[PDB]
């Protein structure tokens, strides 16, 4: 009856025309790869962000007969079917690459139906709903409006087979309504995290005993029961159920009580270069700017040589425990001992870029970079005087009693005036007796109580000249408009040497993923989304040569995790430039595997295993037979 | 009153107990530099583009000796930068530029400040 | 014929008796210099004006963050001097871009030149293949082209040395070391040695193009060489690099 070849696709989450989390950027970068396949058979669904949609959405007239084609008429009728009920919604395009087509339902024009629906869920599924929760109410309203939409289309359109993709427990309200109402579409659910997973990791041992936790007791313990219910339902109600990574897939089986059919890993819209090795040149250039900053920050305390310094960073949302700053700062203090002991000749500036409450840069920072500028200028002025003088000697020889072709004695080129201003310059740099280059670039609102600053102190890293590991904490996201380190985040990362994200709860994390894509080596964990996915695609001792270091945080004592992380850092430091370059080329090669142009075939295998279970015969008819049912990887 | 278009900027260079420069003043000078610098990156692209047009005319169908549409010289990657520069320069709502370049030690008792403050300059 | 948008400058570096560079190639380069210098002044003037607009915005009734009309940036004396530079660049009516850089001693009986004229490649807007014969060994002090031979080599895209007698030939070999792809003949010693060491169709992916100058007619060779040359001219940047 319905064609599985020419089929429609309907993707639904909260984060559509509005950035509310990590979900936003997944869909955004994916549009290019999906629209290239469906063209106009692809439609996204989300709540209308009254405030910020006016910027994001290319508002279009949906009333036109030109606004669609012939086979895409069922939408035209079903949209007016919602306008024939008083339901306001914004249609058009998203102002992003690939230009996907959007349906953004205004939840204000459906608010009165809440008390009817809120009870309807309590009777249909059994989900309690305290209405102080501004958020669960906004989810139910969406779930129903979407079900009221997709039902009216499956009825109108009878040619195409219809597929509905749902992201997160917030947009998965409509999924049990696709089961009980028994609409003739196929549904996929993707959960990017578990509601329990988050809250359990907020206080505590997660990964060793979530086999033995009462799913019903913990949700009521945190007061997150009414939420957890919509997640639990959504996981089962759907044809295909998926997480984003292996380590998450595992935890959703015990906390959402169902095995996932497969993995839908978080791909990226990889920017590529005509020259493969441009990324290498790019590093070069960006590193020069980090240098520029580092000179400013260690001004008059400059003992090490940059041409033999390794930047290291950690970065992302301020979640001290979850992101594993604690292990990063611990490990760094350790590595510092090692390097001193081992009498190494190398240094390691280690940045930490996590937004904290601050009152902007410090007078120190500024003055620092202000003075290094003045030096630079004066130097430049001096060298043109020299230039004048070299040149003149050059052009005069051998006449006027110049015995040598070039100048031999500096005093020929440097004059008193030149020496004076230079010396004045250097004095400006020089800092008060026994003052040390700071561990922070900003005035903090609560410096005493800051977690990161506590830890750095407790381990006594103060950028004393004898420390091989220095620490800078830039408590604020990067941005080329910066006075002191004027770089965009990505430009920073290119310029670095080793990202170091020893996460403890990270369903995915694009931070090390972006990192690899830019061609920078990263340390990560077997409990990280990306980290687990990566130890899967490569053998572990192989993966080190591809710049992917995985710290075991799952079958090891926290102290041993720490020690293993020190090891990787130590292994890396010891590398030569040849070796560092090679391994950077190596890690770039891996780039393609994290591309949507490849992680996107997984959204294909998930879609066809939804077109396998919904109409089991018409697919067995089209291929010739039925293939294995219980897996995404078993189908293709 | 005379509706003059002239302006007087008036310095007072006199030492007083201070805490060095304000983060303001200092940011100030840095943001104006990021502009200065960017405007130089740009002019340089433009330079290429003028040069190329100027080199090949009359060929490839260039009817004017020099470019005529600003658009031929200024790409949006240019615009986008310069636009960011200009945003970095924008003062908060209603914040006028400061009468002083330093954190004073005894600001509320300073003879000079209290005097500027009194005559509302 | 194929209607290709590519061009090919093609260089000949061989010593021949001469009286140094032509006043045309020297004057030419000098006039292109003067233009760059002038473009620098004019972009500096632009910068001031761009910058001023940028700083003053929104004040004094500026409505856009940026200048929008090129008349704000470019002016009278700017256009005046810039045109003067374009003027002194333009060459006499129907005069065409030479095929020598130097004043030859015996240009009349010169084999290379005589061959070019015979083939009539006189560098005309319609010619997709240009010819520049530099009758002097390349040295980075030479005033029109300041490169040492090897530096130049690095700069070129392909080296065509279709020899008949060449017991070794450092030229294609040097070229290969600087990572420049070459066309060489199986009668050249180098070419011979390379023909052996790799299978022949493979060696094309390694930039080693061996023409058969032995078991083929002196007009089957010339065609094979153009089959190579034209294959190369088809390659993209991505492909040229790899
Ligand atoms: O200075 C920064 C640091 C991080 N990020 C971005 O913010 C996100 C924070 O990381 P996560 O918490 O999502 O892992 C990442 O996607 C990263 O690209 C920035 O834009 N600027
Ligand atoms: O401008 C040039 C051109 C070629 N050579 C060198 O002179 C030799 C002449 O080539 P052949 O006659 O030995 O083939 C080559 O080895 C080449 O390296 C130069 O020094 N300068
Ligand atoms: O920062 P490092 O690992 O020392 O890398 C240093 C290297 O960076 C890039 O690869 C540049 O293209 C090289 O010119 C430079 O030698
Ligand atoms: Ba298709
Ligand atoms: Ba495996």
């Amino acid at each position: 009856s319905r064609d599985l070849q020419n089929h429609l696709l309907f993707e639904t989450a909260t984060e559509v025309a509005n950035r509310v989390g990590g979900i936003y950027s997944v869909l955004k970068s994916k549009a290019p790869i999906t629209v290239a396949q469906y063209k106009d058979h692809y439609h996204l669904i989300g709540p209308l962000n009254k405030a910020t949609y006016q910027n994001e959405v290319d508002i279009l007239d949906w009333k036109k007969p030109e606004a669609f084609s012939d086979e895409m008429r069922p939408v035209q009728h079903a949209l007016q079917t919602m306008e024939s009920r008083g339901v306001h919604f914004v249609y058009g395009r998203w102002l992003i690459e690939g230009a996907p087509k959007v349906i953004l339902f205004d939840l204000d024009s459906v608010r009165g139906y809440s008390n009817e629906w809120k009870g309807d869920l309590w009777s249909l599924v059994g989900i309690p709903s305290p209405e102080n929760d501004f958020e669960t109410n906004d989810a139910i309203l969406l779930g129903y409006t979407v079900a009221w939409f997709l039902g009216e289309v499956a009825h109108l359109d009878s040619q195409h087979a219809i597929v509905a993709h749902f992201h997160e427990w917030l947009a998965g309200v409509a999924l049990p309504l696709c089961r009980k109402r028994r609409i003739d579409v196929v549904t996929i659910f993707t959960t990017h995290a578990t509601l329990l997973g988050r809250y359990l990791c907020a206080s505590g041992d997660f990964y060793n005993c979530l086999e033995s936790v009462d799913v019903d007791h913990e949700a009521g313990r945190f007061g997150i029961y009414h939420r957890y219910c919509i997640e639990r339902a959504a996981a089962h109600s759907a044809d295909v159920f998926t997480t984003v990574s292996q380590i998450t897939a595992f935890e959703a089986e015990h906390l959402l009580k169902r095995k996932p059919d497969g993995i839908l890993p978080n791909g990226l819209n990889v920017i590529k270069f005509q020259a493969f090795h441009e990324f290498q040149n790019l590093h070069a250039l960006k590193k020069e700017k980090i240098n520029d900053f580092v000179r400013g920050h260690f001004h008059g305390c400059f003992d090490f040589d940059l041409d033999n310094t390794l930047y290291f960073f950690i970065a992302g949302r301020y979640e001290y425990k979850n992101k594993g700053a604690d292990m990063f700062i611990e490990a760094l203090a350790r590595l510092n001992y090692r390097l001193k002991v081992s009498g190494s000749k190398k240094t390691v500036v280690a940045f930490i870029v996590m937004p904290a409450k601050n009152n902007s840069f410090t007078v120190e920072a500024l003055k620092g970079q202000a003075e290094v500028r003045a030096l630079e200028n004066t130097v430049h002025e001096v060298t043109t005087s020299i230039g004048k003088r070299i040149f003149d000697h050059a052009i005069r020889y051998p006449h006027n009693g110049l015995t040598t072709e070039l100048p031999t004695d500096l005093g020929e080129l440097l004059k008193s005036s030149d020496k004076v201003m230079l010396k004045r310059r250097i004095l400006a740099l020089r800092r008060p007796e026994g003052q040390l280059p700071p561990i922070v670039t900003h005035n903090m609102v609560d410096d005493a109580n800051d977690l990161i600053l506590n830890k750095i102190r407790q381990v006594q890293l103060f950028n004393s000249p004898s420390d091989r590991v220095k620490m800078i904490f830039h408590p604020e996201f990067l941005n080329a408009n910066n006075p002191i380190l004027g770089l965009d985040y990505d430009e920073f990362v290119r310029g670095c040497h080793l990202g170091v994200f020893p996460s403890y709860y990270e369903p995915w994390g694009y931070t090390p993923a972006e990192c690899t894509v830019m061609g920078v080596p990263s340390i990560t964990t077997n409990v990280s989304g990306f980290g687990s996915y990566m130890e899967d695609l490569i053998e572990t001792n192989q993966a080190k040569d591809y710049g992917i270091y995985i710290v075991d945080r799952r079958f090891k004592a926290p102290d041993e995790s720490v020690e293993q992380l020190v090891d990787y850092m130590e292994e890396f430091v010891k590398k030569t430039r040849r070796q560092r370059i090679n391994q950077r080329n190596a890690t770039e090669a891996l780039s393609d595997l994290l591309d949507w142009k490849r992680m996107g075939l997984e959204y294909v295998k998930a879609r066809q295993l939804a077109l396998r279970r919904g109409y089991p015969d018409q697919f067995r008819e089209l291929v010739g037979e039925e293939l294995n049912d219980s897996n995404m990887d078993a189908l293709a």
